[PDB]
């Protein structure tokens, strides 16, 4: 009996900072979520929701509203099993899993939702006070005339504000005493639901005998009358009753002069509660939507027809109803599911208790609502259900007459259950606004975090006593209920959206480790919160989705100013960092290669660009899309030449826009040229957005003399590039390359494919041909095969491969001896299966294994060294078959062989590359990195 | 007379590729925009829009719709004066200024809008054929009964499809002949508008005398009758007329038996067109909304009251109307403003002709519409206006009876003006879909670019003949017109939004050089297109805004796969590049500093991190927000140690997540340690997102012996950092710094502010105190002043400065002689006004010039060298006043002096820093870069 610390209230602040310096599933998450869902609609308005619209349509109102908040409880459960479940309640659990910017626009839509909920229970409690307890202490009891609902809304205003100012005084003084009495308010709800189920089984054996007077197809107000037969015999003195005096002039006048409907259509008396035995459910299955001011009447009765006059004794339809109006009245029942996580600081295992405690509390209350819809339409008369305030049963609760001990067990029971749910919302709403006043995410809400000596917000209570006071001057509980259901549907939408939006775009710290969670359930439960929001008002849903969007972008602007200094510039800095951090986790090793480029520009003396045509050819290859980095090296000391490094970056960036290159500049000052180039190749980019291919020019003038520095810098750059596993594009005779405004009228582009790098040698003429300059050229492809292979099948297969990819080229094979391509065919099968050992890695069927050009070509099958039965790697037989067909061809692409395994062959390697490209105008040498698989040619 | 190449048609493709290998304002932009705006609503339906709803509300329908498309013509004009105005029409002018992804969802909403416009003119042309020309060649002329509109919709289906299949055959064969006759269709519209203004001035002197028969407060169908007096005297043989035979049984029966309304309520005859003279405008100022099936009747007539029976001779209200229905019917009038730019390939100055030609064509047609609303309600009888098909005026056009020569000048004139506007939309819609089939932005629309030998799309015409054919089977012109106004409002919304969205976020290539353009005009004209879209249907506006949004994200996904290889990974690569390119243009030199950080980690042998506590202190300073780069250097050769560089990056990144650091790793292999460190300081980042502050550890053990390398690497790093104008944070005794889980219970943080770097020395304890570890400490600030300054005013002013910023520290001043702070006070006024020469730069009042701590402190006012009347820079008097107050203080922040101007003083500089920080546990030495102004302390 020592578990008296039940405390269904909210955690909030002052219990979050103490955790930065137990309970179970039943007493911690299940029971606080059960107490905050049951409210006033189950007692005051559920009989009116079944009576209007019948059983078959009130079953669809509850089932739509309960499945809307069930699918939100799965997204709310996936939040609790993602992080490390911080201890502050529901605001701190969302603002760390969904980050900021969904703390606001969820915490602010939750603060307005519970502030108008506190004005709804107070308006609900005065209605149980002015009716059903003391219908004698009204203030504005005007005379009986055509207006009395306007005289009822004035009594709710003067008693409502006097009831709000007394509950605010309780929370400001005795908040430790509203916390100890949380188990007393829970006992008033459980014994009231059991009192309804007791009497609905009793009524199958003994109905409670509540009578109602009917004039015949018209229902009369049972108050102000005594007998139900219009005769009122005392003893053989037949003075007519009070019922005669309302329809006629006065008594003692059995002659004549009464109304037309009264002289026919006899006065009878039927049963108000026939019980579960007699099948009255066949009359309550159908709808009864009527306009305001009509008469509540039943079928299976008797009525002449002679029209009559309206009297102040019938029962009247109070408001005009529809299907869309009853959804907004019933929806504050199912709200309250965020009360499963408001005791997150005391659970022993708060990640397996919160999902199973919230979901099982939804099935409990949705079973009480769905079973009471059937058990009201099958026990109570249709004319007793189709009116509020119970004027046909002498002024009782319609749900109260069904109960077994008394009607007073629900009247006095749902009065403390209503005042208890109002004190909870009036103390959990200032504890939420005090939390958003912390963390400094909204700067003009800074004054509302002004805690006393122990928690207990001061100025946050004065707004909640002033916005709920605006919900009191609006009387009429049927009007305040569609207002607060717009706010709770607004915060259920953003939780369901942000959970599905983060598991699709692969947000970095989001792994919802939880069974029975998918991205489709948070999306199916997002379309239902949008459907119920539009059919309510549609002009208070559009304007409540933009101020929940204008408060979204205000947090991101203010959150970037405190992070990156200023405002608008910080928005682009935070969007670039978040996109870069997402790039680190995806299985790299992509299977659609694309060149990125790193253009190495040589600067001479006077700090000018030596080959400005390299930026022009880099622009024609990329055509303005993708990443392009331009790198340069100034030889000198940085402590003296730092002013010359800033001026040299301006002339490169000015040349960069004259050649239409979209990219970045990267200049460095090094002591040696070979060291500064080697550092630019391995340290450019910011992770993920790094380069892929190095592009440099040919060293024109290496055969000069006395200067091993000019050509050993080139071989050193090739060796660094092939060690970092990058591609290499070397352009020879770059000064004869075309400008951006010259446009070759006709010509060829010849590709000499030699055993290796097949995919890269077909993508590069394809990307170049979709430019203004190289548009009218045509692609010719020459493949070098050997005598042992099948040249007939290789020609028939490469032509079949280009047909399925829409390339529009022509293929011709040429066979050469093994003593002529020995620089290429030597290191094959050391590295060829090394490409096979890497080919698999990921998944790839045969519809994509027949799109790689190297794989479709590979259906085939005395020493030779680089240094001086030992012969040198010659190229005089390979060049004369290239220049025999590829002269006057405007561009020649051919793959270059690798450098030797050791030095003492570097000058023989430069002489191999000089006699290979002898007699061609524009040559582009290609070297593959090793890992380049291309399956889609744009 | 040689200007016969008028050609109001669309440019499209085949005239865009020819410009990659004149006309004026009147004949090029003004007149083609004037011909495509005037249509069928001005002739067939404008009299019905004035008759219903009166003059005062039909004036508000035109003024709302014309100002909606005027504000779009300003955003469309700002597009044409931004780029270099490409030559392809309106699709190529938008898809280059707004980029891609607004080419689609604007070009696709424009293609559907003109396809349903071609079904509207064809349905409009059959109505001028079946009525008003030959009401004898119908097919489904059913018997006169309660349904005849259903017998009218079947005649529009079988003649509509036979008229669509003949105009498709014209465009496929004779598109050069529909282009030459563009001036002939323009002449049929201009002489028809002048024929209306001629007769409306003639009617002030001589009305055209069109009579209409009235039974008295009831309007009769004037066809099928001959006389209007129900007597029909031939010669003294009073046989009753045809009017008697419709209401009674038959003729020759002057006795009795006719209806109740016919025996009273005499037959009269009023004027159909009284003219501009008699003030009939006082009866047409007000609304006449009526349900379907009511009788058109006028006030100021005579009617008994005796109800009657409905006859097949009255005129009936055909459809039920509202205010929102008439907006969707009138709105296809003002559409067509994109026809100003469809001749952009032939204008001589296409940037000053398109804005002044489009805007002046809007004022012309909006003057014809606004003046004809007043000139119809003041000339024509209200019962002739309030019906279509003209059955009260013997079957004429209601606009035709007002004209001066004949009613036939409008009937035969608006038949060729309607067929001419239908052939234009049936040839400009396949030319648009053929353009979006090019550029490969949508891959499953690839088959519809299948041009013949000269342009002329084949398969694109077969969709336009199949979607407009779906608009023919839907008959009833009043229903097709709200469908196409939903598409034209959908593409006017995206042009107005993207013009205002790009001039707010500062998109790089967007400078709309044009007078009278603001971002507020494109936003005011965006709320009007949203207002007219929601009041039309609201369930065909929400579903037409998501499929225009699902086609938005499909282009960005497909546009990133062809750019970055694969799909989802490419979306983050393109978002990071676009955010980085926006960062290059904004005036740098921000005025709210924030440390970015570059942590230099020393690796020893075995390739481990020597000081792993530097990553922990870097995490406590940044707290997970901002950019943090970790840099390391491996000493060796990259061609051998490239496998060890990949493994060393894994252990750094694994240590990086154990200390909760969000950032990037950057490791390099250099030959020397000093060269690789110097390159990391000047070449990290990618432009804009670069570092701001270098953080390194103190060289513990430099006083060892034989190893000038350990401490000259430190002074070299300080000299490189102060030459690149960066800040420096040196941490001494980093192994005694706290971990992330230890949390000092109480203590101080002492800041020793010495003459310089005032703003940085107050931000760093503020950012450190908002962490878990340094939360409970308190900040003490010691400022060093001189004897000549005012210590009393400096104490009173620094305490006033911290009050207005919410810092919660305490300030105490200490005065020292000039022979003790000589290492600090020496190079002041060489660099102090250099800070003043940079202070201004941007704008800054006094409310922010009193928030910089160095500026509020500056209200104040024998040789000493670094090498050996010449004394050394000593620190034995400065240290004993720091250690007298800042021992047991848990952190000491003090600014360090600069290195000497030359070497031969480097070892005296390391000995100055050793005796300065003698006897303190944790010291952090701060050095300002020179350009650090802080005005907002978070
Ligand atoms: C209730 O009203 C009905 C008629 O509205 C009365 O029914 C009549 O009863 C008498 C007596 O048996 C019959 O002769 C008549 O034929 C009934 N009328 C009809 C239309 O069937 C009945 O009397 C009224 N009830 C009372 C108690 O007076
Ligand atoms: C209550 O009585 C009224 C009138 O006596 C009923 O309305 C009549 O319904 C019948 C169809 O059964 C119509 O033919 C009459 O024209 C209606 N009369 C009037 C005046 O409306 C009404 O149906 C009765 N209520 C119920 C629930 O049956
Ligand atoms: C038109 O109808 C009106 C009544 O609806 C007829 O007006 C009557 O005319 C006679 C002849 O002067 C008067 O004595 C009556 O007083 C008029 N009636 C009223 C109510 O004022 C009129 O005769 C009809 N027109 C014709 C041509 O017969
Ligand atoms: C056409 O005639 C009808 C009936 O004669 C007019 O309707 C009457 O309007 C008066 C108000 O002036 C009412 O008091 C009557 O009750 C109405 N009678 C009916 C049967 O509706 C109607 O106003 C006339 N039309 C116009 C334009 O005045
Ligand atoms: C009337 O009632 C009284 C008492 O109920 C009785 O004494 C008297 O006899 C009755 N009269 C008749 C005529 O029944
Ligand atoms: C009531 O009785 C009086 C007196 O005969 C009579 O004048 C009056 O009209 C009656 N009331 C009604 C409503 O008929
Ligand atoms: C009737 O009309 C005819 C010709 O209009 C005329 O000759 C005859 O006299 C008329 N009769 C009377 C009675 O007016
Ligand atoms: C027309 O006349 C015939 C013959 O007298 C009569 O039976 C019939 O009812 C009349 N028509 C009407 C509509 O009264
Ligand atoms: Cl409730
Ligand atoms: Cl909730
Ligand atoms: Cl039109
Ligand atoms: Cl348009």
């Amino acid at each position: 009996n020592r578990m008296a610390n039940y405390t269904n209230l909210t955690q909030g602040a002052k219990e979050h900072e103490e955790a930065e310096n137990q309970m179970g599933t039943f007493m911690g998450v299940y029971l606080p979520c059960l107490q905050n869902i049951f409210g006033v609609i189950l007692f005051l308005r559920l009989t009116w929701v079944v009576g209007t619209a019948g059983v078959l349509q009130a079953f669809a109102i509850v089932l739509i509203c309960c499945c809307c908040t069930m699918l939100t409880a799965i997204s709310m459960s996936a939040i609790a099993t993602n992080g490390v479940v911080p201890a502050g309640g529901s605001y701190f659990m969302i603002s760390r899993a969904l980050g900021p910017e969904f703390g606001g626009a969820v915490g602010l839509c939750f603060y307005l939702g519970t502030t108008f909920a506190a004005a709804m229970y107070i308006l609900g409690a005065i209605e149980i006070f002015l009716v059903y307890i003391v219908p004698r202490a009204a203030i504005f009891h005007s005379d009986d005339a055509l207006k009395e609902s306007a005289a009822m809304l004035n009594n709710m205003r003067v008693y409502g504000t006097a009831f709000l100012v007394l509950m605010v005084l309780v929370v400001f003084i005795g908040v430790r005493y509203v916390n100890k009495f949380a188990s007393l308010f829970l006992a008033c709800v459980i014994v009231s639901i059991l009192a309804i189920y007791a009497g609905a089984i009793k009524s199958s054996f003994a109905p409670p005998h509540f009578p109602v007077c009917m004039l015949g197809n018209r229902t009369l107000s049972s108050r102000h009358i005594d007998v139900c037969s219009k005769t009122k015999e005392i003893n053989n003195m037949t003075v007519p009753s009070k019922l005669w005096g309302f329809f006629c002039n006065s008594s003692q006048f059995f002659n004549a002069t009464c109304d037309e409907y009264f002289v026919h259509n006899n006065v009878t008396s039927i049963q108000g509660i026939p019980g579960l035995a007699s099948g009255i459910i066949t009359e309550n299955l159908w709808s009864n939507y009527l306009p305001k001011g009509e008469i509540i009447e039943k079928p299976s009765a008797k009525s002449s027809d002679v029209l009559g006059s309206l009297n102040h004794e019938y029962v009247l339809v109070d408001i005009t109803t529809s299907f869309t109006l009853l959804v907004g009245i019933f929806f504050p029942s199912v709200t309250g599911i965020m009360a499963g996580s408001n005791r997150s600081g005391d659970l022993k295992d708060a990640q397996k208790s919160i999902p199973i405690g919230t979901i099982l509390a939804i099935l409990t209350t949705s079973f009480v609502y769905l079973s009471n819809v059937v058990l009201f339409g099958a026990c109570i008369e249709g004319v007793v259900l189709r009116d509020k305030f119970g004027d046909a049963v002498k002024g009782n609760l319609v749900v109260g007459t069904l109960s077994w001990p008394s009607p007073w067990v629900i009247v006095i029971g749902s009065f403390f259950s209503t005042c208890g749910a109002g004190l909870q919302s009036l103390t959990g709403a200032p504890r939420l606004l005090q939390a958003i006043a912390k963390d400094n995410i909204i700067p003009f809400l800074r004054v509302f975090g002004h805690s006393k000596a122990n928690g207990e917000p001061t100025w946050a209570l004065l707004l909640t006593a002033a916005i709920a006071e605006l919900g009191i001057l609006i009387a009429s509980l049927d009007l305040v209920a569609p207002i607060l259901s717009m706010f709770f549907l607004m915060c259920y939408l953003f939780v369901n959206l942000a959970c599905a939006l983060q598991t699709l775009l692969r947000t970095p710290n989001w792994r919802p480790r939880f069974r029975y969670y998918h991205w489709a359930l948070s999306f199916m439960g997002m379309s239902i919160c949008l459907a119920l929001m539009f059919i309510s008002s549609w002009y208070y849903a559009i304007v409540a989705m933009v101020i929940a969007g204008m408060i979204y972008k205000y947090i991101e602007y203010q959150g970037a100013e405190k992070e990156w200094g200023d405002g608008i510039r910080g928005l682009s800095l935070s969007a670039a960092r978040f996109a870069l951090l997402r790039l680190e986790e995806g299985p790299p090793h992509t299977k659609n290669w694309r060149p990125q480029l790193l253009v190495l520009l040589k600067l001479d003396e006077d700090l000018h660009v030596k080959h400005p045509r390299l930026l022009t050819f880099a622009s024609q290859l990329k055509a303005g899309k993708g990443l392009t980095i331009v790198g340069s090296v100034i030889v000198g000391n940085f402590l003296e030449n730092y002013g010359e490094a800033l001026a040299a970056e301006q002339t490169i960036k000015h040349l960069m826009e004259a050649e239409k290159v979209k990219g970045f500049c990267q200049l460095v000052v090094a002591a040696k040229l070979r060291e500064g180039i080697s550092h630019l190749i391995q340290s450019c980019g910011l992770g993920g957005m790094k380069h892929n291919t190095v592009v440099m020019g040919w060293p024109n003038g290496w055969r000069q003399s006395e200067d091993a520095r000019a050509w050993k810098t080139f071989i050193g750059t090739v060796r660094v590039t092939t060690a970092a596993h990058l591609a290499l594009l070397v352009a020879k005779n770059i000064s004869f390359f075309p400008s951006n405004v010259e446009q070759f009228s006709e010509g060829n582009i010849d590709v000499w494919w030699i055993v290796h790098d097949g995919g890269m040698l077909m993508l590069l003429p394809f990307l170049l041909k979709q430019h203004k300059v190289w548009r009218k050229c045509s692609i010719r492809i020459f493949t070098v095969a050997q005598l042992e292979d099948n040249s007939i099948q290789m020609k028939k297969d490469l032509a079949t491969f280009l047909y399925h990819l829409r390339i529009e080229a022509e293929v011709e094979v040429v066979e050469m001896h093994d003593s002529d391509i020995s620089a290429y065919t030597y290191e094959r099968t050391l590295m060829m299966e090394q490409r096979s050992q890497m080919l698999r890695h990921m998944r790839l069927s045969k519809t994509e294994r027949d799109r790689e050009a190297q794989l479709v070509k590979d259906r085939n099958s005395v020493h030779m060294t680089w240094t001086k039965v030992r012969r040198m790697h010659t190229a005089v037989k390979l060049n004369e078959v290239i220049v025999n067909k590829s002269h006057e061809a405007k561009l020649v692409l051919l793959n270059m062989p690798g450098p030797p395994r050791n030095p003492e062959g570097d000058e023989n390697y430069m002489e191999f590359l000089e006699v290979l490209t002898e007699g061609l105008e524009r040559v582009l040498l290609v070297r593959g990195g090793g890992s380049e698989v291309i399956t889609i040619y744009s």
